[PDB]
């Protein structure tokens, strides 16, 4: 029912060899879990987001974001990261995004507390 | 029982004059509301984020995300905005943020398709 | 000769009490001198950048942009900065900006070398 | 005599099809000129920027920015992007950056005002 609800819901990879694992609702709603392959972090994590239900009609892409924050029942990194961007569907449908990654800091070291990237998903790899 | 989940939950004001409503679960969960005063945006839109529930005891922030799609019953701009970023508590509460707006768009515009800025939000105004 | 030739040279100060000192030319040209309040960084640091030397005249600020990288004759942070922002002119004159802070990392640790944040520069402080 | 200077200098083409020309200076310097393949750009436009001219020796690789304007004689798209990346030595040389495209606005619209993305430069295509 949302125009890419099917398209979105899977196991997608990145470039990192990190893997998410999305649900998106009819309404607009996405859950799952996200595994990162790099850095201060084990197993699984949970992962909320939006994406557009109702795409553009032209060829445009489906924005799209979420958020982990990056503490479970093994680690707590004291740090979230969002990622927005797009769905592209097709024979090689992907996800490309943008991210913003936030450490908790102190106040002196708060300009120093966000790291910024892009990761490409694929429903391969 | 999160170590913020009480100073988070409520309503936070940003420089532009949005207003963010949210509630901050036990676990780790965000929900909320969000209403934009600029761009193209009309009434509440449905929020969901993550934050770090068991933040460093050192005078750290609190890490925190959370995505909007902008679609509601009133618009649709075929776009999201996630915002990373940390709550800093005590008399002058703030959540500090960098945020990631992406509209969807097709392949050839893909390289502008995403905006970038800062939130700051406080308990009043 | 450039319209906010006038308006921006001279000595700009950020939020974290950095001084940048700068010298436009009529032609686009940014050049000066960046001394950093925070982070691994002592004493002054070349920089060089571009302006919009015929900016629109409907109100709009003037786009800019300027590089650092952090080696002087003291220390070397193996890491650049640039500025990306526009010039705002008048009894309040800033420099609005947003940053993004690249170390060199080994391929593996690729993913988490770039800082992002925003610094604004006022004529006082 | 920087340790990339004969690395950096030379013609680089991104993902899009622009053209990077540069000079690394001994010193720290990046000159040059810039021709996008997309956006509101015709032919060349200046460049300059920095380098670490003594990187680290451990396989790191090497931080530069750098800036343009995108006014030349033929148009002036009151907008300036500055690039934050790394440069990658071998067989397949690479410049990993992200970027920042700050446009001239009003008050009222700079919430707007800065794009972000990532470029990936090489020495072919």
């Amino acid at each position: 029912m949302g125009r890419d609800e099917a398209g979105i819901t899977g196991t997608w990879y990145n470039q990192l060899g990190s893997t998410f694992i999305v649900t998106a609702g009819a309404d607009g709603a996405l859950t799952g879990t996200y595994e990162s392959a790099v850095g201060n972090a084990e197993s699984r994590y949970v992962l909320t987001g939006r994406y557009d239900s109702a795409p553009a009609t032209d060829g445009s892409g489906t924005a799209l974001g979420w958020t982990v924050a990056w503490k479970n029942n093994y680690r707590n990194a004291h740090s979230a990261t969002t990622w927005s961007g797009q769905y592209v569907g097709g024979a090689e449908a992907r996800i490309n995004t943008q991210w913003l990654l936030t450490m908790g800091t102190t106040e002196a070291n708060a300009w120093a507390s966000t790291l910024v990237g892009h990761d490409t998903f694929t429903k391969v790899k």
